[PDB]
């Protein structure tokens, strides 16, 4: 569908990166506040080089149709301040949702979200797309039973002849948990996306930790703000466990085994998303029956 810039009413700013920003807006052509609340992505700097990259991102999202991938609604043109219109997911990032509503999340629920991430990611690989920044930050919550991969700003299309994508520039990327070959050789692949998911899996089973323990006790103790404090906690746990991520308290051995496998140093020795989803689904079925 088509959208007119003048009918987009600003409500709240959701996120700000170095290249773009996402705002919570109402598309109100009737001018009576009855309009639909949408998520709007815009460029921080409007240049031909930035517009070409944004157009590639829009074309990637438009080509994706899956239950665990944020819905594309349309675009907002002018000539040339291009804006991407998406559905608004009200519960925000999985990172924030887990911390705010841990009291109502159990292992059956964490596994449901895990399967959903895995399925969304396997669909991504189907189109030969590399996410490059899979995080609990960009996995968003529609409701208590559905999560979606909500940002594709760093998504690359794999060359037909190669199984990796080499980024020939360091850049100011929000990527933190680099796979060994992405840091050393700048190579991004499905295997590096699998590395990124292992960390996501670890975080999920960390936020669930019963009450007042290690993740809650840390966030209390610190005398600063948010977002960057969560990596500080993980860096401490990593430092306490000889450089390798520990098994979160209460985490089943089966899920830790999956974490471990995703963190294999060798590219070709990491599990696939399809098999990961199938494995997670078996664990969930055994918990129920
Ligand atoms: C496409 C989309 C749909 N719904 C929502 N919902 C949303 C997201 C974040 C919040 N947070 C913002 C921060 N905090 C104060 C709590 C609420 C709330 C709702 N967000 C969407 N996109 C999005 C919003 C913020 C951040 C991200 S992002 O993926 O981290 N990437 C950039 C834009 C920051 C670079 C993506
Ligand atoms: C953004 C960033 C930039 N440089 C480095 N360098 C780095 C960090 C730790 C090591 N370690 C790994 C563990 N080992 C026991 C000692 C050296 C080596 C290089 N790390 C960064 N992030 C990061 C921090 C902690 C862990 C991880 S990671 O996701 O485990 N991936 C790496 C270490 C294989 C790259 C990534
Ligand atoms: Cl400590
Ligand atoms: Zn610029």
């Amino acid at each position: 569908t088509q959208f007119e810039e003048r009918h987009l009413k600003f409500l709240q700013q959701l996120g700000k990166g170095n290249f773009g920003s996402v705002e919570m807006c109402r598309y109100d052509p009737l001018q009576d506040n009855t309009g639909e609340v949408v998520a709007v992505k815009k460029l921080q700097h409007s240049t031909e080089e930035h517009l070409r990259d944004f157009e590639r991102e829009i074309e990637i999202l438009k080509s994706l149709q899956h239950d665990n991938i944020v819905k594309y609604k349309g675009v907002c043109y002018s000539a040339r301040n291009l804006k991407l219109i998406m559905e608004y997911l009200p519960y925000g990032s999985l990172r924030d949702y887990l911390q705010k509503h841990k009291e109502r999340i159990d292992h059956i629920k964490l596994l449901q979200y895990t399967s959903q991430i895995c399925k969304g990611m396997e669909y991504l690989g189907t189109k030969r797309y590399i996410h490059r920044d899979l995080a609990t930050r960009n996995i968003l919550v529609e409701n208590e039973n559905r999560v979606k991969i909500g940002d594709f700003g760093l998504t690359k299309v794999l060359p037909q002849d190669k199984e990796y994508y080499k980024v020939k520039e360091p850049g100011e990327s929000p990527i933190f948990w680099y796979a060994p070959e992405s840091l050393t050789e700048s190579k991004f692949s499905v295997a590096s996306d699998v590395w990124s998911f292992g960390v996501v899996l670890y975080e999920l089973f960390t936020y669930i930790e019963k009450s007042k323990s290690a993740p809650a006790e840390f966030m209390r103790m610190i005398g600063n703000d948010k977002q960057g404090q969560m990596i500080v906690f993980h860096l401490i746990e990593l430092l306490k466990n000889n450089g390798r991520l520990p098994r979160p308290d209460g985490c089943p051995d089966e899920i830790y085994m999956i974490m471990t496998e995703c963190w294999n140093n060798n590219v070709n020795q990491r599990p696939s998303f399809r098999d990961l989803a199938l494995r997670v689904d078996q664990i969930r079925d055994n918990m129920a029956g």
